């Protein structure tokens, strides 16, 4: 029902087909299929029809075939019918559809030729040697293709052929790897880059697959994503094509002299929705308007690819003493190696983002008031304050908090920087090697300016940074930052589910939980715990086309359970028609689904007439007879699970917390540490609900027991209200 081919309509005017390209693709597809046929015939003559065939370290047989038509190739005989079908779909009528079919058949033939090549592979005598990868194993696909489909990797570049010269290859490839794109390299371009001393490999997500049919090892890798994270069934061809077009932002760079087989493989990439850009000049009758295009100028080539693919690159190269990269963010200056820590010892510290007018401040201002880092011996400590001023043609005060949390990430983006927490509690810290390598505060303010200009092109125009280090001035501005925090917290305090007419979807976790849809409301945070209603609203207003969308409350169904037709229909359209109803205020009937990053899991226990809760960090056994990870396997994945629900921790303190199930009064068990961490909001909420300030003492924890038999006598002795409430069954 997908009708994927819609996407190609209008690429070609009627009667104006690029017939030379289609003739080349047809000859190349017949050639590749003939190669595969005769090679399979000789393999069967040599080993027998029932001989095993396959790739190392994969659960998906021949993944391209397994996805597009579903066969689980395991022996040579299995390939025989497939090739027949492929030959039948290579048709001589010179249409764009027949060209796409011929490209699909070329992918099938290359996949078969590669598996036949692996007939001689053993771990003791590999056919793959460094630096080439050949077929890439499933574990690499898990680890990096999850980032490929959530778009933390901006895109993928499939480069076949050669660049005009080795330095031009190094130029475009250093450009692409510096913009973070994953690279699949096939043929002589590998040797070009290697003589230019470019590092390459799986650790750099630059895979030198090999030559000729090895290009298919990009395709199967891509298609395994759809088999693996998308959950699409084997043989659902158009569903896999749509998933590739939608999630895998890949394109082909077809460099060097054309040959018919490479062109047929590029047409197969077009068949699954990947545009091809070539450096060769093309006549009009050998090109397609948005799919097979010439960009001879190398200075532009990369740009054109991204523009045709819809990729939007954030990154910008910048002149810094210190190398900047995300991978450092796990670094820590443990107490043996602390250099110049700020904050947390009651040493003053603060951070703030603030909107401003246009003509009272200038772009690029970067000031470091007071002492720099030069003023201390190792092991020292100074007070620090920050100001990041922003003007934008579209900027709003609403965006200010959403940017502040980013400075956290920004500061850990380079070596020797370490920031945890936020606002007045900004535990800023510096490493000794960084001030050994000569980095100072001015470069860090430049780093914040550069990242703010990179990540928000639509909204920020004229931004500047000013740091302060005086112990007295830092407090003078800490007070004003407190005033800003206070007006923001007051605006947050105003919000209730009833005070707003619109909730916000979150689809961010469909990268690994395709049927899951979050609905964020003012009194129910996203179950990851990191997306509030204000956050999803600002993310939509910044990026209207993004994964957070407004949903008006329309079509009321259940006033008490919290069901509306608008939320039902949005979830149904975005859950692949698997979820039809959702109740906001209960877990016992049509609960919201979960992905898998939930901070805690609730479960109803009829034996205790109430809810247990267990946070992700708790590793002990729970009264339901399972630990958190066992329950997580059953509660996540976008499936509706009445009696169970994933939640953020702060939701436990919401006034709306499972209000139709009895709310906080219904909670009978949670881990002791989670109870202590939430003790204040639990005490407040139980007080205003009439349960008493002491209600938290009635909640059982693991020190009372881990089974219902141990827990019930405690609940009876304490008079826990849930025992007098209606059973929820
Ligand atoms: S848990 Fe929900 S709100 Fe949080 S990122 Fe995932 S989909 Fe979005
Ligand atoms: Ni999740
Ligand atoms: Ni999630």
């Amino acid at each position: 029902v997908i009708n994927f081919d819609q996407i190609f309509e209008g690429a070609i005017e009627p009667g104006k087909e690029p017939k030379r390209l289609f003739k080349e693709v047809y000859e190349g597809a017949i050639t590749a299929t003939s190669y595969a046929e005769i090679l399979l015939s000789r393999a069967i003559e040599k080993y027998g029809p029932d001989h095993p065939v396959g790739y190392p370290d994969t659960a998906y047989f021949l993944p391209v075939i397994r996805a597009f038509s579903g066969e689980e190739v395991r022996t040579l005989k299995d390939m025989v019918p497939i090739l027949n079908r492929m030959r039948a779909q290579i048709k001589s009528e010179l249409t764009f559809e027949n060209a796409r079919l011929a490209g699909e058949a070329t992918w099938y033939a290359a996949e078969i030729i590669e598996a036949l090549r692996y007939l001689k592979h053993t771990p003791e005598n590999p056919i793959v040697v460094p630096p080439w990868t050949g077929f890439i194993g499933d574990p690499v696909v898990r680890q990096y293709g999850i980032k490929m489909v959530d778009w933390t990797i901006p895109g993928e570049a499939i480069i076949i052929g050669r660049a005009k010269d080795s330095k031009a290859a190094k130029k475009i490839v250093d450009d692409l790897m510096g913009k973070g794109l994953m690279l699949f390299l096939c043929d002589e371009i590998i040797e070009q880059l290697l003589e230019e001393n470019v590092k390459l490999g799986v650790d750099y997500i630059a895979y030198p697959l090999g030559n000729f049919t090895q290009v298919v090892h990009a395709a199967n890798y891509a298609l395994r994503a759809g088999l693996m994270f998308g959950g699409i069934a084997p043989g659902l061809r158009d569903a896999h094509r749509d998933y590739q077009r939608r999630r895998v932002l890949a394109f082909v760079l077809y460099l060097g002299e054309h040959d018919m087989v490479k062109t047929a493989a590029a047409m197969g990439a077009i068949f699954t929705g990947f545009p091809v850009i070539t450096d060769q000049p093309l006549p009009e009758d050998k090109q397609i308007k948005d799919w097979f295009i010439s960009e001879p100028d190398y200075d532009k080539i990369v740009q054109t690819a991204l523009e045709v693919r819809g990729i939007k690159i954030t990154s910008i190269d910048i002149d810094l003493p210190i190398n900047f990269g995300p991978a450092f963010e796990g670094e820590s200056i443990r107490k043996g190696d602390m250099h110049v820590e700020f904050g947390g010892g009651k040493t003053p510290s603060f951070e703030l983002v603030r909107m401003v007018g246009p003509d009272e401040i200038e772009d690029g201002k970067v000031e470091v008031i007071g002492p720099d880092i030069d003023s201390v011996e190792p092991g020292g400590r100074l007070p620090i304050g920050i100001v990041v001023d922003i003007y934008g043609r579209k900027m709003q005060e609403d965006f200010e908090p959403v940017l502040e949390r980013r400075i956290h990430y920004f500061t850990n983006y380079g070596e020797g920087f370490w920031h945890t927490a936020q606002r007045d509690l900004t535990w800023v810290r510096i490493s000794k090697e960084a001030f050994a390598k000569g980095a100072r505060l001015k470069h860090l303010g430049q780093l914040l300016y550069a990242k703010f200009k990179q990540e928000f092109p639509s909204i920020v125009d004229r931004v500047q940074v000013t740091i302060y280090t005086d112990e007295q001035k830092v407090l003078e501005l800490r007070e004003i930052a407190r005033k800003k925090y206070a007006e923001r917290d007051a605006r947050l305090r105003e919000l209730s589910d009833e005070a707003v007419d619109t909730y916000y979807s979150c689809l961010l976790c469909q990268s690994f939980a395709p049927t899951h849809v979050c609905i964020v409301s003012p009194e129910r945070v996203g179950l990851c715990g990191a997306i509030s209603w204000l956050d999803a609203k600002a993310a939509y207003e910044i990026n209207p086309n993004g994964p957070n969308q407004p949903i008006p409350k329309e079509g009321l169904i259940d006033p008490v359970k919290g069901q509306w037709e608008s939320f039902n229909e949005y979830i149904y359209k975005n859950s692949q028609r698997t979820i039809e109803r959702m109740n906001l205020y209960t877990i016992m009937e049509y609960p919201m689904t979960s992905c898998g990053c939930f901070e805690a899991i609730m479960a109803y226990l009829p034996e205790l007439n109430g809810f247990m809760i267990v946070n992700r960090e708790h590793s002990g056994m729970t009264p339901i007879g399972m630990t958190f990870s066992t329950l997580a396997g059953m509660v996540g994945g976008g499936t509706q699970t009445p009696g169970f629900m994933g939640i953020g921790k702060s939701y436990i303190g919401s006034r709306k917390f499972v209000k139709a199930d009895g709310g906080l009064a219904r909670v009978v068990w949670m881990p002791k540490d989670l109870k202590e961490q939430l003790r204040s909001i639990i005490e407040e909420r139980a007080e205003e609900e009439g349960l008493g300030r002491d209600f938290i003492d009635k909640i059982a924890d693991e020190t009372v027991g881990t089974t219902v038999d141990e827990v019930l006598p405690f609940l009876e002795e304490k008079g826990h209200p849930a025992l007098s409430m209606e059973p929820l069954l």
